[PDB]
């Protein structure tokens, strides 16, 4: 092993090998979901440049597992990383409904490894895994929760204009 | 009683620790209003914050009399505060009809001083109430009647829409 | 339930509610505490300063539970405020040795949604908790503490001196 | 009469003149009460600058009302100015005592007048009364009622030393 490494057990390693895996997964997924919406034939700028800053934010996530990985003494090991599950997003709703499940899964694996760090009595990774991705994940999901709330109102009215108010008003100005 | 009072009457004395709980009782009202529409299923920000700043300055409304209290030789008296009549509050059009129904009980029970005030031949609190609380309590409501006809046209157009945008163009942009 | 709610449970929902109900009410009572420090007859406004500050602070502390509820998906409810225990304080070393007993009641309080977190298993509510009430807590308690034993040798001294010097030099100077 | 004067009544033009009296003698008694607390064997720095301002304060009463009697279309008589009441004031406690009487006294002939102007349907000068003396009045008779019960503290401890940390730190710090 390494001379470093101290209190890092083989499951928490493995656990944090199989995170980035998940956040480059879904920083993949979020650049495919922001260049559909600037399609021509979707055009929905705000929306784009939504799902191009939580690809960043992903990739940065993943980075930051990376080198903590290191700085336990930890080795890291990546899989390749399947392609997003869908081509077209379909619509603002139907866009902001899957990034919720994505985070929603996202936030499940931090508690998985979150529980695994304090069953192998591992305080530094409980810390790490509080102090950087707990509360960012809680926050997303509820700024999408509020998006969703408020998409929802406006096209069940007129779905159309809806979807350009929503990008308009909230996106290109929140 | 105390060195300092002079021309301050029992019955003013109890009306001002009366007018404080229902500012106190006001300001929670508005916290619960305001936090109602943080919620993710409700989500209009402009909405909350509305509330917020009205819950403030009701609190900063009960502290004035507190220190009114005071500088005449009363003596404050702190009863229980009922928790706000309603716990869900629908939609910006019921929150504003139940704001302005709260403000305009306020605006009666300072009338309502201000009549014992000079009943009483006491000019500093008439003076105090009509300088701090009067004038205040007229604009806020009229600025409240306001938003009701406006949400009341927006509204009956299209609801949701209706609510979107007077979140969006009158209160996330006046 | 809500569609962001997610490894948050009805224990420490319902706990997180009654804890802005504690929060609350410590505020108001901080309120009667400061006010009851600025009567003619009692005239000490270090004192009544230090404990209208701390009504700010447990008012901003109830806010900011009620503002995490709604980002874990719970929701708040509001009970009624109970009034202050006392209508009439005392000196500064009563009202001392009764706001520790306070901040110490809020304190468990804490603790034991802590504990129910844990047991709960949520380290977004623990670290929340940590981050923003444990250690504010105990700083506030210690700053009470030390204040006692100062104004306890003052006023074994002399009572009234002690009590205008301990509210001249350390509270209106420190 | 003079080409300006409107509902101004004899009986108002009286007692303005009586309250210029009035206010131009607690001119004069504060003059004395401070050039007392200058003697070598008073010395007490920080009660003689309170007298002093005060002096200074109750002249400039004094000619707000005799330029409103002008604004009004009255006509200033101007009488004898009697003498303090004292020649030595005593101790700060004696002198605050003294004080808060000279002011009470004031207050009331302020309220005297106000009812006045309201018998005689004045609103020009209930609002003058309110605007610049009721007030003003109410917030010096607290800060007097508050040296007094904290002079009263002191003194009771240990009289030369209580006076000397008074002035010290009360008057000579706030």
């Amino acid at each position: 092993s390494s001379q470093i490494r101290q209190n890092y057990s083989t499951e928490v390693e493995a656990a944090v090998n199989r995170l980035v895996n998940l956040y480059l997964r879904a920083s993949y997924t979020y650049l495919s979901l922001g260049f559909y919406f600037d399609r021509d034939d979707v055009a929905l700028e705000g929306v784009c440049h939504f799902f191009r800053e939580l690809a960043e934010e992903k990739r940065e996530g993943a980075e930051r597992l990376l080198k903590m990985q290191n700085q336990r003494g930890g080795r890291a090991l990546f899989q390749d990383l399947q392609k997003p599950s869908q081509d077209e997003w379909g619509t603002t709703l139907d866009a902001m409904k899957a990034a919720i499940v994505l985070e929603k899964s996202l936030n499940q694996a931090l508690l998985d490894l979150h529980a695994l760090g304090s069953a192998q009595a591992d305080p530094h990774l409980c810390d790490f895994l509080e102090s950087h991705f707990l509360d960012e994940e809680v926050k997303l999901i509820k700024k999408m929760g509020d998006h969703l709330t408020n998409i929802q109102r406006l096209v069940g009215s007129q779905a159309g204009l809806g979807e350009y108010l929503f990008e308009r008003l909230t996106l290109k100005h929140d």
